[PDB]
């Protein structure tokens, strides 16, 4: 089906962490590897971490080429916890914020997942501190067009 | 510098052709490769190629995800051919065409240059139809920042 050739990749880049430790920090870019254009508005990505007891994780956008109004970020707990993951932030775009050509891509998009106490990262499944240096294929980060997963693998028990 | 800094790289695709033969089509990519943004308006790429008699020589764009309206381009005469080319095709962007993110890029901008009489794209110096059934790194298209040279060589005697 049309709806079942749309593809897309995600690549990721590991941000910094400090002293106060409470921030996660993360670069995603997003790829159209189809041949038919995509949607930004139909396409969502999943970090699934665990919160380590905070109750409120915020979610910041801190860059992108078509405006940091167009990218939307919602941090949901989840019911039946799995390995790496009692949280997870959906990423996601607005109507106007555009679309991707095929093999046409977003760039980085760098955002913060902001928590009162410490984070713990090395206990998220979504983490992986070897893509710090360079962007790379982190196949624990999820991604979906109209909501069909299409990148990634799910943190799942 | 900054402005040194600035890095850029093209992919392209050879096009089809037919019966009539007075069409030249290709497509590109431009891949925003640095560390910093960079604005579509202060990119060029040229397609260098002899236009086989044609004095008049049009460039259409028939996609691109930022709107047609946004690219422009001009053919113009090269006074001392050079092998592969007595004429450019010029490919630029308008003021409010938008901006590559570090590690964002175009996807495909499929254009055509139309002549009255038959072109024979095999005396062309950007012409490589070894990139037809993928995109490749076809060197022999140039693109620049801010008029400074980025990417590919330039046809020359
Ligand atoms: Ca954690
Ligand atoms: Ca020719």
């Amino acid at each position: 089906t049309p709806d079942a050739n749309a593809s897309i990749s995600v690549s990721y880049k590991c941000g910094v962490k400090d002293g106060t430790k409470n921030t996660i920090r993360a670069t995603i870019n997003i790829k159209n590897t189809g041949t038919t254009p995509v949607n930004l508005s139909d396409i969502k990505v999943r970090y699934w971490f665990t919160s380590d007891g905070n109750e409120q994780n915020n979610f910041v956008c801190d860059y992108a080429a078509f405006g940091t109004d167009k990218v939307k970020g919602i941090v949901k707990k989840i019911e039946n916890s799995v390995p790496g993951a009692d949280t997870y932030c959906e990423i996601s775009f607005t109507e106007d914020a555009g679309r991707l050509a095929p093999g046409g891509s977003t760039g980085t998009i760098p955002f913060r997942i902001e928590g009162a106490a410490e984070y713990d990262q090395t206990d998220d499944y979504s983490y992986n501190s070897e893509m710090s240096d360079d962007f790379g294929d982190n196949t624990k980060i999820t991604a979906y067009i109209k909501d069909k997963l299409k990148y990634g693998v799910e943190a799942a028990a």
